[PDB]
């Protein structure tokens, strides 16, 4: 089933187009350190401000650059039922090995709209399927009783980015839902306590800067090693904060940028991190180089 | 000069298309009971779900139909910044009077972003603007010194749908702009609360149904009339509640269609209304026409 | 039926001990000023640190000086309802016209429990009620449907201190609950806008600093002058956030000191202003008073 | 130093008065079952409604029954600092291991007040603190700074039941406080994720009625079995949801009477159950029994 670490990759841009060489060297670092699989085109990948074409091109190259070595699994959500299935369509042909799927944002659906939405986009794929529960960004709540009849009645949603910052959720999915149900973390500062309470994994953003490091975080709790796992938690949770200290994915890619990966380029609505924030981040990323070359037994 | 009841209409559909005949029949429902304006293609619209090319046209034709009788503010907003300049280009090309822009939902952009988004659209046109904050439904608040900001450098920006839930917002918009910057109501329940502390009017839902009688609460406030307008208000106020009993526009859409003046046709991820929940609605119909029916003095 | 502007006192301090001469001025000063009723040790008069006998003394004390001039509602309230029976007893002794009863606080009773405390409190005594909603710091809400079953079965609860900062739930009130129930602000910046939907009064604390205006602001509203009653809440606006800066009574006791009215003697854990806050505080208290003068014909 | 599983007791009450034989099965019953020790007359045991005599005396025959056997530390905290001072000292007297200080509640202190709060408490008694943080309860929450500083001046500070129902504060805790620093949970549904970031115990309500199981809950993770402590997590999860089904202790306490274990004599302003809450919590019960079953050996 859907375990470990997933890397929800920023979109990088040069000169108000994709960036190509950025993504590939991106894509090849985070195989290179051990993760597990990659979603392209969310809300890191800033997909509001991408054109159609582009959220296509974005998963086209993912999936050529990667070329079945990781997973993929693309983010094809909306708001418009209609538009949810042509973009997980048009993903289904390029070759993923399967879709994350935000629940409707702005509009706030009942649940039994919820239910009609996603029993819909399921039944026009045979792609595996991942729910997104986000409610800061999307004004409403996937409610467990809704993901429970969501999953009796579409075998092929398999799990859920649960990223509504709260651990009770995860004990709630648990003990609802069968087990072959995958709970994946959606903040890298509660991974560790999800996947104390049953989550399998993340859907991260820091393991755009630091894949082995995190992808070891849940390598070290899955396999009966909780203090070391803590321990690791501990060294990355000061970067895990700031790289909210903006709307993501502003921090993590002014960090990319910093490092000399990507341009510093974003599309509006966001904007460059205020300079006080730039600084707290600046100072996060060096403390953090640092505090994991010192505990580099429990990641490298 | 921006004041007095401008209707959210819904978008009224028949067999997956916008139904022209409804819409004109909506539409002069408004202009013969005192409405001052219309507001198509927000979110009792269900913007999320129409196409684009049926965003613009559902613009059109409320141009057309409605032949500068009253005015109208198009929602012309989007989470891409470059999307609302293009949206609010082709309302210009139409011949509308003003743009309503709702933050950008999802997302969630920093207070600068925000400023850059509005700022972008403004120079991008000569139509006035009305900003939309609702927070609910977007994950994000334009703080007061932003919309401060945005009016010092931006003539256009003339006034806001405040849809913050919050009266208070109110008090601290009047003392942070100039006095003739237009704060409406964006909820129907807080319009009397709103105008008295210098709101001059409404963006409406309850407006689709009861035309005249919301419009009536506004103006009786505005001719010094509270006591009549709390009459009405407090007549009103189950029909306010009811209206949101789930996420409109699902209320409004279905008691109109119990009126025969649409479809009943909602596009996923919209659901039909629980039944607990119509048959609220429906005695709730029928006993404010009740109510109505006795202070006729006040509105008719 | 209990209309019009009420002062929640501050418990005047000199050297650890009830300011005898203090509160003869203060009280004087709003008996001077139009206001029509005292509410001795809430909140504002720091209850929790009073001493059971400093509770009993202060509203002997405030009857003896007031002498039947004009109202007092002392307030009685415990999460205890064996506590607040003994305190509304020891009350009705003294001889005050009522009391206020909040909510009990920190041990999160059920509905069923609040309808039960206040009923059990209301059968003890012969004296008119008036229930006291503040969840921000109770942690529990006096429900609606709670507040209506309390009237139907308890006659001398006659109104409420809505204090749950929703102008919603003052509509909500009115069409539950009877004519004669009167619904009072407990939020100074939101008066006029409870006024506007049926709310007949105030439990006011800027009415410490400034009884004629305050009470000139209820009075305009309620003799269908909304605009100038408008006027007035501007002007005091930013007064009546700052009071707020920090919690009451901190902001109230600091302003009447640097008038020199009593001195800044708080009970830990209440603490002084932050120096910041202070600032703000002192350049808001001279705007308001010279802002005040301008429209002194509003409030004279 | 504090770690493992402390049981905060209800007050068994009999006709008035406490039912010592009944608190003797109880404290008997949390001795021979693995529990570390014992937090007398805080939320749990109804402090709010218990006269100061009884507040005392609990607390002494919670001392004369233990015997040394295991640690006690009473619930001494008020929102008037003399008091907390007060009833802090009378358990030093006592003969305690140590007190809870519950943070003021309902007169919102600011966070410099609840610094000179809190220190004038440690600094009256020898004895070691722990605070207690309950913002849903107080309306007020202990900052982090805020504890960094209180323990950098006061030596006796040692750790902090945390009931803020947020895990990311424990991890922002343990960054900011020295190792020896004691967070313990204070929500028994979060224990678990509270320890695989750091928290090294539990503040439990459930071991009033499982000891062993709760307490091997943390054994478990505490000596390196992550995957056998999520198993009894989530038998016990669904108790632990419900035993908040209503304010804590209706449940608690309705449980040990529907054992036969205490009277169900409540004070107002607490009041049972609803009925459909009493049969959701009764068939958790017979549900959780019957899973501790099957897991008996993690816990026997």
């Amino acid at each position: 089933k859907i375990q470990g670490t997933y890397t929800a990759i920023i979109s990088p841009f040069h000169n108000g187009q994709i960036d190509r060489k950025a993504l590939e060297r991106l894509l090849e670092h985070q195989i290179e350190n051990r993760i597990d699989g990659i979603v392209p085109v969310g809300t890191t990948g800033e997909s509001p401000t991408l054109s159609y074409e582009e959220h296509i091109e974005l998963v086209r190259l993912t999936a050529e650059i990667v070329e079945k070595r990781i997973k993929i699994f693309a983010g094809t959500g909306s708001n418009s039922t209609a538009e949810a299935i042509h973009l997980t369509k048009e993903a289904e042909k390029i070759g993923v090995d399967g879709v994350l799927l935000v629940s409707p944002y702005y509009n706030r659906p009942s649940q039994e709209g919820l239910f009609r939405h996603f029993s819909a986009i399921a039944a026009s794929t045979s792609l595996p399927i991942l729910l997104y529960n986000i409610p800061s960004r999307c004004g409403v709540d996937i409610a467990v009783d809704t993901v429970k009849r969501l999953v009796e009645k579409n075998k092929n949603i398999v799990g859920i980015k649960e990223a509504g910052g709260s651990v009770d959720r995860v004990s709630q999915l648990v003990e609802a839902l069968p087990g072959e149900f995958s709970i994946l973390s959606g903040d890298d500062a509660l991974t560790l306590p999800f996947l104390s309470v049953g989550a399998v994994g993340v859907v991260s953003v820091a393991s755009n800067l630091f894949p082995r490091p995190v992808s070891a975080l849940v390598r070290l709790y899955l396999e009966g090693k909780p203090f070391e796992a803590r321990q690791l938690h501990q060294t990355l949770y000061p970067l895990f904060r700031d790289l909210m200290i903006e709307t993501n994915p502003v921090p993590v890619k002014t960090a990319l940028a910093m490092e000399g990966l990507t341009d510093l380029e974003l599309r509006l609505p966001l904007a460059p991190l205020q300079p006080q924030n730039l600084e707290k981040l600046k100072t996060t990323l060096s403390r953090t180089k640092e505090k994991l070359a010192k505990v580099e037994h429990l990641w490298a």
